[PDB]
């Protein structure tokens, strides 16, 4: 899977999570998140132009997809508790993690 | 002016600009935030207990200042502009940032 694809992984499992109905639901979509940006995190920002690992700016962007893999495992925590709401709201809290990183590197 | 007080400073500035009728008013706001913005960059999260300046999460603190301090200059263009509306919209593209850092050190 290459960015675009990881990308619509995120986009389209958040939604999943806020139209679930049971923690079961909840969980899978996280999952798939969890992947998508583990592998999302291997890419690159197409708009930055030094794409060198130890960079400041490429450290940066490996860093923010830990601190989202980190909100989707304290998602997780909740809907291994079977807390379909509190989970679905954990989920919410991702959102300014990734428009966050969407305004600072598109 | 501490931490407390700087963060209040943002706080209470970013709500005076929702509530703008001019671009005088969201400018005198938006200058206020910048520089309790880069007030609050020479400041340290109270829980990192690693305060060392070169650290990767000094580094990442003081970088979401300069992050936060360019979205306020871009609202401000649009305010020096005369785009009322337009420097309230950017002003609340702000507020990701906010909460992003919080949620990451608080
Ligand atoms: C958090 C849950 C999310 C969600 C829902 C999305 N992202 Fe990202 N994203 C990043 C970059 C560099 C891009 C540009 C990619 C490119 O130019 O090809 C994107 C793009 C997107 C899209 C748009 C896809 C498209 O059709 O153009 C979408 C829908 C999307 N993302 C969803 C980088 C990052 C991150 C790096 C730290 C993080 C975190 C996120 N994105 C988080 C999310
Ligand atoms: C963007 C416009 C904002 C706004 C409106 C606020 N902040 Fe921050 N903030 C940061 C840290 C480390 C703290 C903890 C401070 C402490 O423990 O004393 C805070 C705290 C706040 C508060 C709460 C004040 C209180 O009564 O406890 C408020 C209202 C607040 N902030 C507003 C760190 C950062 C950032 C670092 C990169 C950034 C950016 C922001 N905050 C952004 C904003
Ligand atoms: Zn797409
Ligand atoms: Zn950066
Ligand atoms: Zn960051
Ligand atoms: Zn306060
Ligand atoms: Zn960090």
């Amino acid at each position: 899977a290459d960015l675009e694809d990881n990308m619509e992984t995120l986009n389209d499992n958040l939604k999943v999570i806020e139209k679930a109905d049971n923690a079961a639901q909840v969980k899978d979509a996280l999952t798939k998140m969890r992947a998508a940006a583990l592998d999302a995190q291997k890419a690159t920002p197409p708009k930055l132009e030094d794409k060198s690992p130890d960079s400041p700016e490429m450290w940066h962007f490996r860093h923010g997809f830990d601190i989202l893999v980190g909100q989707i495992d304290d998602a997780l925590k909740l809907a291994n508790e079977g807390k379909v709401k509190e989970a679905q709201a954990a989920a919410e809290q991702l959102k300014c993690t990734c428009n966050h990183c969407h305004q600072h590197y598109r």
